[PDB]
């Protein structure tokens, strides 16, 4: 039986930094000098609270803003609500999450579980256009009790005309072995719509990207249109029914793939070999 | 227990007008001189019939065309089917709705319930491009028996590079008190794709925007890509788990929010105060 | 009771050709000299295997690449994996499909069923941009056991600024009689997003486009945003609740319908007459 996420309700503490990178980008990190684009994955269970001690090491104001999770207005990360951070400053952002349940009026409160993301909201403009462009974005996963857990999680961000702010034709590539349970968090940012496509693999267009059983009527897809700040995720069994191979993933807008918004899902046999690669 | 929509089947009569507005726009209204952009909300129960006595008070041909609801071709509101209205003329449009049910072949007929809209189809071009641009659009809600009813309904229309044809940076803003059940009808028109986003709140990507219980696998989202003539709706509990605040809603295409396609969901405490606002 | 698809598991063999057309386009066909744009419909049952003996009759390299179905890397139809076809050459592509079922870890493997498509991947660029533009695309339907079968299937492809590569304002038009069960396969290709809309009809936004019964919460829609390589399908009862008529279907992006990306769903009475047409 597959590993599943247990019941949440833990108070978690975390440090985060925003940093200017040597190449002109901006990234988040859990440690000073280890900022990355995309920023590090934040993964919690429904019911967890997260207190993020956020330090802005940059010479301009910056913030942390999160989609999907519960936060009071004092943690919304906007200039309007006095929620961003001065250069060199520190602020504790609090993100909460809740489980689904019956309200007293008999309606059903949805839980926080899903594939979400965080990003800056004040660099360049009051909607963080410059911060997002420079790399201040990262993924958030909230698990429901009983959600299937993967062997590994990869984050793919279509940010304007880049994947993960990389130069075109430089991937990123990811690797797995036939049979691995691989999780993809797929986020879009910027100005343009995209369509995310994976060769050789498919998933369900629902909350978890997988079906629980035969009663779920969700479309099974391998291609999905996205726009700025959309987030979704899914899991696949690497090579299931198709075998090892260099499986391309790309934006399917023809000029986007033509310019190099493409990467490789490298699915290996145990000996590491990939047929035709 | 929350208020729910009862079984439909009523024949309803309604007057509607299309009018040129003093500022050059065009709007629909239930009363001459009270046209609005967006036009007034039409809300019925599945099974209701609606006879709309429509008067075109303008100096150009205009029509009423509806998405989703049942109409015969004589009410489709197009020039092709001789269904538009001459200047100063009157025409009765008939919209019907039906409940879901079993067909005799054992398949399931879907009902009319959902978030829909109406708009002009002949001003400027034979697809109403000029009419839609000028403001001839409005929302339609069809309730299924047992659908949860809100405290209030707000209509948000991304029409080209405007919200509800307003100048950028002029909202609209909406207000609620913590705990209100607030309904949003979200319609898109024109030339451009958009992504609708709300701070501090989320909904289900399904027919009603809410989950009935734990078996619904729909994605819970706070960001949604839309294109011309898309319509969806949802309900939220204002401030649920997040408290009072000036909660922004905006298009998340970065240049769109930067140019001012943003508004405020003002969620107040009982004393009317909003923290940080 | 409606006709339904039986259990699959047949090995099927098929010949296909890619041909240059006299007008400069490129099309697939099951017979030399009978290539079409879109290419012919491939319809199988979950569990079927399809061996396609593909001949490239053109003077440039070409390939067959399929979405959704199972194929080994040797059938992915890309130059990278040595999977395309030299001018005048022949290659057997193998597509497999599987039924859903329980994995040994207790998770649910999704089946292949759905609305899919095939297209070239090497004409013009290594993502088939030139091949797709010229007409090398076609529909694939994989049926699950018990899926409702239609009276007829029509394929509508929004390819850049054309429907099915036709000149604007030339349809295509389709015909049915009131009460026919009509299936639509709706595919998008190229550079641009679109919104597909049908007058007088609606469907469910799920795998089959129809609801099985009252428990399915999928949105019922008549308008849907699509991007390059999206595919979906649905069935409607022609004229159900609305009667005979010339029912327009069009892209609802206003400049797209204005330029003529529109066609007619001609729903006739038994005597062939169409009111207002
Ligand atoms: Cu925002
Ligand atoms: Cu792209
Ligand atoms: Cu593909
Ligand atoms: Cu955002
Ligand atoms: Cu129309
Ligand atoms: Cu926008
Ligand atoms: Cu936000
Ligand atoms: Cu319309
Ligand atoms: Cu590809
Ligand atoms: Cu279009
Ligand atoms: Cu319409
Ligand atoms: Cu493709």
């Amino acid at each position: 039986t597959a590993r599943t996420a247990p019941a949440g309700g833990e108070v978690r503490h975390l440090k985060m930094y925003a940093e200017k990178l040597a190449d002109g980008q901006m990234g988040y990190g859990f440690e000073k000098g280890k900022a990355s684009v995309p920023g590090p994955l934040i993964e919690v269970n429904e019911g967890d609270t997260l207190h993020i001690e956020f330090t802005n090491t940059m010479d301009v104001r910056a913030s942390l803003h999160v989609h999907g999770l519960d936060y009071e207005i004092s943690s919304d990360g906007t200039a309007m609500n006095k929620s961003d951070v001065e250069p060199g400053g520190t602020r504790t952002y609090t993100w909460r999450t809740h489980k689904p349940g019956r309200r007293d009026d008999g309606t059903w409160r949805p839980g926080s579980a899903g594939y979400w993301h965080y990003h800056d909201h004040v660099v360049g403009t009051e909607h963080g256009t410059g911060g997002i462009r420079n790399g201040l974005y990262g993924p958030v996963i909230v698990r429901r009790k009983g959600d299937v857990l993967p062997d590994a999680t990869h984050t793919i961000v279509f940010n304007d005309m880049t994947i993960n702010n990389r130069k075109p034709h430089t991937g990123p590539d990811f690797e797995a072995t036939v049979g691995d349970r691989v999780e993809i968090v797929m986020i879009t940012h910027g100005e343009y719509y995209h369509t995310f496509h994976m060769h050789g693999h498919r998933w369900a267009d629902n909350r978890t990207g997988i079906l629980t059983g035969p009663d779920d009527p969700s479309r099974v897809i391998d291609n999905k249109i996205t726009g700025p700040a959309d987030s979704f995720g899914f899991q696949i069994i690497a090579g299931e029914g198709v075998g090892a191979g260099a499986w391309m993933y790309h934006c399917h807008v023809q000029s986007h793939s033509d310019m190099g918004l493409v990467g490789l899902f490298l699915v290996k046999k145990p000996d590491g070999t990939i047929p035709g690669y």
